[PDB]
């Protein structure tokens, strides 16, 4: 399990010179917290090689370089077969860091191994995701107030929800499921979430995607509760101007109409201070 860092030096965000070796401290910071939440999933890695002025492309086939010691799985598509390392060690987040993967994506199923042949196959549904998108002049006030809504819908189910901003422009909320569900079972519920909201608040949310209508709403996106789809991983750096993070939050941080997204050094700062605010997510 070997790793080694090169164009170190190489700023990856020229906005804030941050670079990789940045980067890597980074998630040498965040492993004991982040690895809990990308444990036994399949991990896409977006990569900026040449930084985030350069282009990305959204990488999920594992190289035939890769290290032998990366862990791995295969996911039949519906064109065919792609083979996905698997990020379950300090050592997989520091080849992250060297390739460049300022993001990395997941599904929120983990694989499962076989009964008598220890074959992993994707398994259920571990969590919910919703993906909240601000219309335009939507502010982040709206955002978490439907974020709120999302969250009292869930909690009529007994179900708990945690708020993450994501480093961009909007919010991911992720809900720990306790029995087993299905992907698509998952994605029935999340869509039936979305659309009661949509119907309670037709002016503030919407259920689909269309951006004709997006305006002074919060798109509540439900889709990525399908199995064949990602988002991208709490704690997971962002290929933005600025190194922001998917950040987990407290409900009462949401309560601030100047809520904002947070850069990686506030975010080691807070997991000093509070340890994984997500620690009853993956647990
Ligand atoms: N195919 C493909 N999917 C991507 C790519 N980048 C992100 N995704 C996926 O597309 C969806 C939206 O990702 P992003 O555009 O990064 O959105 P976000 O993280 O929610 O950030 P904001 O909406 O800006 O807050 C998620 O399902 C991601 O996993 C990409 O380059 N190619
Ligand atoms: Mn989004």
């Amino acid at each position: 399990q070997r790793v080694t860092l090169t164009n170190a030096d190489k700023v990856l965000y020229p906005a804030t010179g941050t670079t990789k070796s940045d980067i890597f401290d980074y998630y040498a910071g965040v492993a004991e917290v982040m690895l809990g939440h990308i444990a036994g999933r399949p991990a896409t890695r977006k990569r900026w090689p040449n930084g985030v002025d350069q282009p990305a492309f959204f990488e999920k086939q594992l190289a035939l370089s890769a290290p032998p010691w990366l862990s791995r799985a295969t996911v039949a598509h519906r064109s065919g077969t792609t083979t996905y390392p698997i990020i379950d060690s300090a050592t997989g987040l520091a080849w992250i860091a060297q390739q460049a993967a300022l993001e990395v994506h997941v599904p929120q199923w983990r694989f499962v191994a076989e009964p008598g042949s220890g074959e992993l196959n994707p398994g259920p549904a571990t969590r919910l995701v919703f993906d909240l998108d601000p219309g335009e002049g939507v502010m982040m006030a709206q955002l978490a107030e439907v974020a709120r809504a999302v969250r009292d819908l869930l909690a009529d189910i007994g179900l708990v929800t945690f708020p993450v901003t994501s480093g961009s422009k909007g919010l991911h909320l992720y809900t720990p499921l306790d029995e087993p569900v299905s992907s698509r079972g998952a994605t029935v519920l999340a869509k039936r979430v979305a659309q009661r909201l949509e119907q309670a608040m037709p002016a503030l949310v919407t259920s689909t995607m269309t951006k004709s209508l997006r305006a002074g709403k919060v798109f509540v996106d439900w889709s990525q509760n399908s199995g064949s789809k990602t988002t991208i991983a709490p704690y997971s750096l962002r290929g933005r101007t600025h190194p922001t993070v998917a950040a987990p939050r407290t409900w009462a941080e949401l309560d601030d109409p100047a809520l904002r997204q947070l850069s990686y050094d506030e975010v080691l700062t807070r997991i000093a201070r509070d340890g994984d605010l997500l620690e009853r997510l993956d647990a």
